DNA sequence: AACACTCGTCGCCCAGAGTTCACCTTGGAGCCAGGGACGGTTCATTTGGGGTGCCGGAAACGGACGCGTACAGGCCGTATAATGGGAGCTGTCACGGATGCA
């Protein structure tokens, strides 16, 4: 029941992920942001998909908050050598 | 084939099984009288405790905001000479009528 991808290891129940034995604190947006990306490995996400499903729907403000998370989630956890959240311009955002 | 003995069966006669019929007692079953203490109730405390609204403020956090970079798509130009397509395969018939020629 413990989500994985390689590198991240990602536990709901406990709330916290870690890097091959090292956790970080994440803010509670991110961390929905980042569950919901680790369940969809290998799968692209639209910003659509993202703002209804991480934020409620009757967010009425503009998209690059999510842009703006992902910088936040690169500079955390992708912090390593090799990029994981790899982004497709005009779709979305993938974790691999 | 001739001859002289011992055993059920019944009645009868006297004593009690045990049953009825029929006499005295005495532990009552309950009925009431009297006296707690008692547990249910109520009401005085009693301050031990729950409580809280707001903030100085410390720190996260959510996002705006400005300014860099990134391929995607578009425009543009290449100076020896290079000057009129391959290919299509066509076994129908009926037949009304226009139609380009009669």
């Amino acid at each position: 029941v413990r989500l994985t991808f390689a590198d991240i290891e990602l536990d709901e129940e406990t709330h916290e992920v870690w890097k091959a034995g090292q956790p970080v604190s994440l803010s509670p947006t991110e961390f929905t942001l980042l569950r919901y990306f680790v369940i969809n490995a290998g799968t692209v996400l639209s910003k659509p998909k993202i703002l209804d499903h991480v934020w409620r729907y009757d967010f009425g403000g503009d998209v690059n908050v999510v842009e703006s998370y992902v910088s936040y989630l690169r500079r955390k956890i992708d912090t390593g050598e090799k990029r994981l959240l790899h982004t497709l311009r005009g779709v979305g955002y993938v974790l691999r």
